[PDB]
């Protein structure tokens, strides 16, 4: 039989084992040869594998790359100019790998050129809330000085625009032990913890779902027109670089002014973690001076695009993508998930081969400059937004496959919950002490819902990856699933985004047998699988409905902080409860029709009410000043593109707004959104209802 | 059979007839009880008709009314502040309608209030032409001044709009007999002309297809958050009343300063068309004085929404739709099209009392608010977005059904065209000289096409009608028609938005036999037959892709007037032709596939292709500073709301470009609007090819 499990059962941990090796002996950057070439690669295999069709879609975008002859590097300088400090310009290649070509050297990518020189100030981890604390209660300003945070919490786009917003002229990120380091593991190569001289790359850009920074709106096609540079979509302004905790000690280890305010400003080396400003003492007159000639630069960037057709709804996709490009050698971020994709377009090939095909189509992506702000998944988007917005079933990330070795970690639109529990109660846990139980079971056991007793936890979408596009830009049904660590013992891995993150570290310390990433392969292959083939789509409306109430619940409760200020007013919820309430009547209609009709348009007709219903949730005005944030019940939050944040609209209105200086305004604005929000619910649930 | 014949055949002229009278007894103003009435009498007589449903669908939005106590006038002044002549306070009502209540004396709705007193100028059409002439070659200063405008040629937005960025301190607006008095016929109501005392009632927003000033974006519901009056869509600043030409001709008379520039400028009446400012030495010291006193009021407006659900698909939606609202009586100016919209309803029903329905839901409305800027249909539209954005095959617009007794008028999408052409070669003509012809005969021969021998003009839609939001915001095909006049020995009809406009007018002078609302039923109800069963959607691709050759042609022509700028900036339209060649073979091998395809779910597939071709053409961003038209191919005319302008985009960054003081950022600008449309016609393209 052609069914899930053949298709499932064709995955292999080996072949998995296989790609994870051949996709990671060498750099694959965004916009090199080196990617180029394996795009190339991969167009060839999934033509192999017998895709029907496989494509490159290229772009022309913005990326930014250290200059070659001419390094970035931290210095500090004394009274005389004497640079008597220099961080490193490089990390001590591992193992075996130390005669690689092409390894970029650590930088902040899209980073302005600059020299600044000035006295340091410690930010924490440079949040909105650290911020408050230093300019609220600490009383120390941060203008015209060099920032220096530490990695973790947050996104490091959202700590640059916050020290930019504080007057900062200019940014050092660095890698604390006390988020990097787990007590009682070795650094690499002998274990899996990051250290002294290792280094996070990574992007800070600010762009709110916009894709290239040159042509929001529009593919950066071959005629496409660019805004100048002092026009472009979320750079920033401010000279940043990042380095490691061997690095920062000596950044750290002069710091004077102001003790750190309490125990969670206080990392793991040894310095006292000082605010500052500046050295103590006999270091007053020394400096920091930062030296960047990092260059912006448009570069050709290539998606592999697949496509295997549907044999019953051909004009229906469902979409597995993931990027390639790397930031080195991508040994998980994000080859072990770009392996997993291969040997699931492989099984389904396979299928395809003995007469085979899914109902819907089936679309596979391997995107590329995705750590360079999602460009090449959003790029296509935008090309494609037509087609997308019309035809668009279901969108399944396919990024870094495992973080951990503990247990699955899920984040989805709630149209896919009940298609998650069902899988994964058909799925083999592969974790030790659930041998012969179901994955839902060991999942469940090991990350139990704060809500629901037998369920395990799911989360929100928040971004930072290239579901972004399709579920807050598009409203198309979006869902991820990877193994992960345990969250209560232990900030992602500690290598990411270093030269040590290599296939070794993978097969030597995250999954030797390749068994969490054959179950990451079954969790995503099945799930599109299902959202290919069922004949009624796998979505569940009333699980949106419990969610809409306990969203409503939350953001209500925040407002109910300020209850003078609702009586003045005249702040009400009535109206977003009222439509919460009505979703929940509807939806529960709506399935009992679903259950309750051999006719194909009746299907179809009730299909599209499925498939347009994360649809419904998009209002094409955007939301304030982030007009490719659409979906008013989710958006990357404001503080932490990571994150995803409910009812952002009412969320950012009411947001510290006891320090606006305008009540009545800012007051007005959060009945504003609640009026959005109300209205959007009822929007959204009237499409369930019987259409004439 | 249930056919299209069997609905035609049902259709009686001696209904529209009855129905019209029914409809033209009382005034029917916006907001008011009489309107109110109405619709609950047609909600009632729909349901007895046989629709399936018919509801009432309310919204408060922002009205306007003159102050029943305090009458707006228009005051000659002297030096010691005595008004010497004022303007009249209400028309003479036309015979046997002496005693009927509740007539809206003549004002401009949504004017502000105001007492301004200054020297007036005279503007001719107040069209941008007008003021460049005044401005740039007259070197007339209209700051400060009272403007007096005639009505014609543009919408009276535009105009005041036009004023208004002039620097006018109020505008009147007057009815001259130029473009108001056909030689040769008796003014009503001994023939269809304008009085000396008949005045032209009429909105003058700018609204851009925002609908309520107050909510923009969002249905005016019983939660919905109002802008506060300060920051609402589309009002004017300036206080501006309407006269007819007796009271013109008594402020013009003595208008001194500059003589009209040309006879372009001189209307019909014995006076000068002196430009002013002021008036002649004698009277040099005497002014002109406005009081207006009218009011903006949030006030609650009432559709009438009517369904006949569909057998075969439900899901799709052709909407046939018209005001009901009306300045007085809306003798043709509403109730001749919705006495149609009546009669129409009456015979689908009389099928579905047989057992017929139409395989997809035909929607009727009767829209409120029309005349004070498309406010019904807009926030209908806002409310139900979602389910026309996905389901909305077509929209049929039902306003005044003749405005003269010559020849048919259509104006509708290109994807419309054959099935228009097809139509009225399949009904009479009901011209004298062409008994026993078809009315695509007549037509063709009255009005042909200025582009093809033998066949007839079809126009552009541009607005200042309700299909404005269906078809300029949510890209849903849009179609009209109508009986018109001969254009050539003749500004629409002479009392438009009078008290004259009664049903005497139409009886006795229009269509005493009412055989052209006859033919324009079976016009409007044949093409909403059609889209509504017609099994494939009775659309051609094909007939966009040579209008959009002649759009590219046109704009491109307008460009090449400007060669020397074109090589400076490097400005080419290869994308644009590129993409509209792209177009024409792709639609050529879709309209192939169309041809030669038993399978519904292909053939929904397609007519889901042939639907969402209009939508592909919507930019969800917009054009420029107006977010509310977003169809890329068309948009109402910024000089003229009335008129469609092919690539607005490109058109408007065009105009007037030698008058730009940067002009690389102009031509910048251009070449930006190029990529735009470009990338939309081959998006839409690309909606047409193979799925998958
Ligand atoms: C959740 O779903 C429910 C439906 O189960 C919706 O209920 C609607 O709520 C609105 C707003 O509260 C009601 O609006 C009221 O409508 C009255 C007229 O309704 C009649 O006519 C309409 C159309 O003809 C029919 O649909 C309806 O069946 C009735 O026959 C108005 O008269 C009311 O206005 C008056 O009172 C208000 C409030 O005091 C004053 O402000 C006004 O000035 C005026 O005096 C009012 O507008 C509507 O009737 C309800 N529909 C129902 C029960 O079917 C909820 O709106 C929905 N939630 C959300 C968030 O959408
Ligand atoms: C109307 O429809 C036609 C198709 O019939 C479209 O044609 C495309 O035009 C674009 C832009 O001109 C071509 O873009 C070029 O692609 C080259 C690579 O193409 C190959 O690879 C892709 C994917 O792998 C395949 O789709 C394709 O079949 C080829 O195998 C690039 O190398 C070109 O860039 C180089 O030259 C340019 C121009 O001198 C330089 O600026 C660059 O720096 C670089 O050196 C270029 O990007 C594309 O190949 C065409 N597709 C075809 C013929 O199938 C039109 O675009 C379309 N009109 C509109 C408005 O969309
Ligand atoms: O430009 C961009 O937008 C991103 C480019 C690039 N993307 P790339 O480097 O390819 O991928 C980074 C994705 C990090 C993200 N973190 C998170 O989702 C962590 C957010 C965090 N949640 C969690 O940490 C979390 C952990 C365990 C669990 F069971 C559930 C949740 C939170 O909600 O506060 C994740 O794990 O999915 C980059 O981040 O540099
Ligand atoms: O607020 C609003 O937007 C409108 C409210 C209200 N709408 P309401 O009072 O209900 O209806 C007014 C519609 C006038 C429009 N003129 C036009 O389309 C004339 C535009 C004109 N074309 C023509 O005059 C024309 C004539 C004959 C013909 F065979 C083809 C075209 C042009 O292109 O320059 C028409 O005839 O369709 C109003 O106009 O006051
Ligand atoms: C996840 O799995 C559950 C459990 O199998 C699915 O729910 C079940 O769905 C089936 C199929 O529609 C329901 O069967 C129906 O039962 C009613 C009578 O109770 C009858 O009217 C129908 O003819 C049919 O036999 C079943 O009740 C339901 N079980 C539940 C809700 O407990 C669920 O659909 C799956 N979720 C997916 C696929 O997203
Ligand atoms: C308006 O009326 C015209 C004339 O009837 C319609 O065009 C005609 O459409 C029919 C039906 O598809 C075409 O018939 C087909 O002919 C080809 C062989 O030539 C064959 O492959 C098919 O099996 C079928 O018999 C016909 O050719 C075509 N005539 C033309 C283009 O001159 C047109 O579709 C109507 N427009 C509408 C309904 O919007
Ligand atoms: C990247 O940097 C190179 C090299 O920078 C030089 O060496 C550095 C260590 C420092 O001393 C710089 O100031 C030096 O210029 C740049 O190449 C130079 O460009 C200038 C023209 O701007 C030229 O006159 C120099 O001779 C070049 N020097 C060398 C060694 O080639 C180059 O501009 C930078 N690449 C970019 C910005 O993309
Ligand atoms: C820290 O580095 C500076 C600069 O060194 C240069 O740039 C580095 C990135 C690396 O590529 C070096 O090889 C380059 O020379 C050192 O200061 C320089 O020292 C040289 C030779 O002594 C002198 O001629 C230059 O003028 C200096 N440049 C500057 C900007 O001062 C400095 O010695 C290093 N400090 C330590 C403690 O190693
Ligand atoms: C509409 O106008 C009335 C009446 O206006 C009065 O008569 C005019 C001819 C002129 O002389 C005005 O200045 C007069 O006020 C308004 O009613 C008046 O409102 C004021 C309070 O603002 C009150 O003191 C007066 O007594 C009222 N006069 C009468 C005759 O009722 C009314 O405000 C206006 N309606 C609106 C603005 O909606
Ligand atoms: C033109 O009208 C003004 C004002 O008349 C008032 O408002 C009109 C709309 C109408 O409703 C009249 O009945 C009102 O009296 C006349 O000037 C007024 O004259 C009266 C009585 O003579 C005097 O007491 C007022 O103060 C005047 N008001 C103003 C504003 O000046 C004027 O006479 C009329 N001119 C002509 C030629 O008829
Ligand atoms: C990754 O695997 C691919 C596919 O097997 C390898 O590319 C092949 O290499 C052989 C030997 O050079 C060639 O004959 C084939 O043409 C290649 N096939 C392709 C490109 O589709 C590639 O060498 C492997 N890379 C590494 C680093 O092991
Ligand atoms: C317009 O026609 C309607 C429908 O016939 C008339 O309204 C009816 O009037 C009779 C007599 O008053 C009532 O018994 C019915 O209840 C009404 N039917 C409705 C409202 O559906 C209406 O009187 C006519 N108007 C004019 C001005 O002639
Ligand atoms: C911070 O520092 C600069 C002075 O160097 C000043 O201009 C700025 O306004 C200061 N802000 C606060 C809050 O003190
Ligand atoms: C793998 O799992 C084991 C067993 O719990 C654990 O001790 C180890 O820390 C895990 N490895 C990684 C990289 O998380
Ligand atoms: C028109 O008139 C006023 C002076 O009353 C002046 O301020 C304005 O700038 C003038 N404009 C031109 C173009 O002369
Ligand atoms: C009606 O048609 C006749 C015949 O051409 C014409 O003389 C008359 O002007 C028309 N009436 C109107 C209102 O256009
Ligand atoms: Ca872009
Ligand atoms: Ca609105
Ligand atoms: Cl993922
Ligand atoms: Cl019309
Ligand atoms: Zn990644
Ligand atoms: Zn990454
Ligand atoms: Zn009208
Ligand atoms: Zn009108």
């Amino acid at each position: 039989k052609h069914n899930m499990k053949a298709f499932l059962d064709e995955l292999k941990a080996e072949n998995i084992k296989k790609f994870l090796y051949n996709f990671t002996q060498i750099p694959h950057l965004a916009g090199t040869e080196q990617n180029f070439q394996l795009a190339k690669q991969i167009q060839s295999q999934w033509k192999e594998f017998g895709l029907d069709s496989v494509e490159l879609a290229h772009y022309d975008v913005l990326l930014s790359y250290p200059n070659k002859t001419h390094p970035n590097y931290i210095s500090i300088i004394n009274e005389d100019g004497n640079e008597i400090f220099n961080t490193s310009l490089f990390e001590p290649p591992p193992p075996g790998y130390e005669n690689v070509s092409d390894i970029v050297p650590p930088f902040s990518a899209f980073s302005p050129q600059g020299m600044p020189e000035g006295d340091l100030v410690y930010v924490n981890y440079a949040r909105t809330e650290d911020f408050f604390k230093l300019e609220r209660d600490m009383k120390i300003n941060c203008s015209g000085k060099i920032v220096i945070a530490r990695y973790g919490k947050v996104f490091r786009g959202n700590k640059v625009k916050n020290a930019q917003l504080a007057g900062a002229k200019g940014v050092i990120l660095y890698s604390d032990p006390a988020d990097y380091f787990a007590p009682g593991v070795k650094s690499y190569p002998d274990g899996w913890n990051l250290p002294g001289g290792g280094v996070q790359r990574g992007n800070i850009l600010n762009l709110n779902g916009a894709g290239d920074p040159l042509t929001p709106g529009y593919p950066a096609n071959e005629y496409a027109y660019r805004r100048g540079i002092a026009e472009a979509v979320g750079l920033p302004s401010i000279p940043v670089h990042p380095i490691g905790y061997y690095d920062a000690q000596k950044l750290l280890e002069k710091m004077g002014g102001s003790a750190p305010p309490d125990s969670s400003w206080r990392g793991s080396l040894k310095v006292p973690y000082n605010v500052g400003p500046g050295f103590t003492g006999n270091f007053s007159t020394q400096k920091v001076k930062m030296h960047i000639h990092s260059t912006n630069e448009v570069t050709r960037i290539y998606n592999v695009i697949g496509t295997l057709r549907g044999a019953v709804e051909p004009d229906r996709y469902v979409i597995l993508g993931g990027h390639r490009d790397s930031w080195v050698f991508g040994g998980i971020d994000p080859q072990s998930g770009a392996a997993v994709v291969h040997e699931i377009v492989r099984s389904f090939g396979t299928l395809k081969k003995e007469g085979w095909r899914p109902r819907r189509t089936i679309l596979f992506a391997s995107w590329d400059a995705e750590e360079f702000g999602l460009l090449g998944s959003t790029e296509w988007a935008e090309e494609n937004s037509r087609l997308l917005q019309e035809r668009g079933v279901a969108y399944i990330n396919a990024d870094s496959s495992i973080e951990g070795n503990y247990t699955l970690r899920v984040d989805c639109t709630p149209l896919m919950y009940s298609l998650v529990h069902n899988l994964t109660k058909e799925l083999k846990s592969p974790d030790e002490g659930f041998e012969g139980k179901s994955l839902y079971e060991s999942w469940t056991k090991k990350s139990p819902s704060p809500e629901f007793s037998g369920m395990p936890r799911i989360s929100k979408l928040g971004s930072g990856n290239d579901f972004e596009v399709f579920f807050q830009r598009l409203g198309i049904a979006s869902g991820r699933a990877r193994y992960t660590k345990n969250w209560e013992t232990n900030s992602g891995y500690p290598l990411y985004h270093s030269v040590y993150e290599t296939y070794e570290l993978v097969e030597k310390f995250y999954d030797p047998m390749f068994k969490y990433h054959l179950t990451v392969a079954q969790v995503r292959g099945g799930m599109v699988f299902e959202l290919a083939n069922s004949i009624v789509l796998p979505f569940d409306c009333r699980d949106y409905a419990v969610v809409l109430r306990k969203y409503a619940d939350k953001i209500y409760s925040i407002s109910m902080k300020h209850p003078q200020e609702m009586k003045t007013y005249s702040v009400s919820f009535d109206s977003l409860f009222s439509a919460v309430k009505n979703f929940t009547e509807i939806a529960s209609k709506f399935s009992e029709r679903l259950q309750d009709f051999s006719n194909p348009i009746v299907l179809r007709m009730m299909n599209d009410q499925l498939m347009f219903l994360e649809r419904a949730f998009i209002d094409p005005l955007g939301l304030p000043d982030r007009p490719f944030y659409r979906h008013v019940i989710y958006a990357p939050s404001s503080h932490n593109k990571y994150a995803g944040e409910s009812f952002p609209g009412i969320y950012d209105a009411l947001f510290d707004i006891e320090s606006k200086v305008d009540p009545s305004k800012a007051w007005g604005e959060v009945k504003r959104q609640i009026y959005v929000a109300a209205f959007t619910v009822q929007a959204a649930a009237e499409t369930l209802s019987e259409v004439a």
